[PDB]
DNA sequence: ATCAATATTTTGACTGATAGTGACCTGTTCGTTGCAACAAATTGATAAGCAATGCTTTTTTAGAATTCCAACTTATTGTAAAAAAGCAGGCTTCAACGG
């Protein structure tokens, strides 16, 4: 699984950047994105996807184990709509 | 031409920088490690994305024009002694107007 460790190492052998800043950029990368989502801003990354924010209302739910119907509290989640470019590169993938 | 005193002739004390290694402190990097975070697994009513593909709107894109940055290659131009006037910063007196 791709981790921040592998991402930093990549920037070291592709951009020749020290692992230090290579590890600091990967952190600030996801950080800045999370700061935009929490602030209520859409994140549109061309050639990748789009992190949307939809306010879901309180809908009926339950306890998957027993079956006790419990109303799922409303909350703002963070969806991800992959671009057409990304889909065309993952359409022919393979779980490995 | 020889006394006699002061600047002269090498050494030593004075005071903090010069010299080069070493300890001090801890960012920074790497190995050991703990733990919040992530993933599998349920069950079932309700919400969101989905197949194709040309036209329209929004965002990223590769130059290319433009102008300061820059190491070179040209294009023109060229004065000083020797006098002897020409101006203002402030203290100095005569000459005209008013009591």
């Amino acid at each position: 699984a791709l981790t921040k460790a592998e991402m930093s190492e990549y920037l070291f052998d592709k951009l020749g950047l020290s692992k230090r800043d290579a590890k600091e950029l990967v952190e600030l990368f996801f950080e800045e994105i999370r700061r935009a989502l929490e602030n209520g801003e859409q994140v549109k990354l061309s050639g990748f996807g789009n992190f949307d924010l939809r306010d879901k209302n309180q809908r009926p739910g339950r306890n998957p184990k027993t079956g006790e119907d419990i109303p799922i509290t409303a909350r703002r989640v963070v969806t991800f709509r992959p671009g057409q470019k990304l889909k065309s590169r993952v359409e022919n993938a393979s779980p490995k």
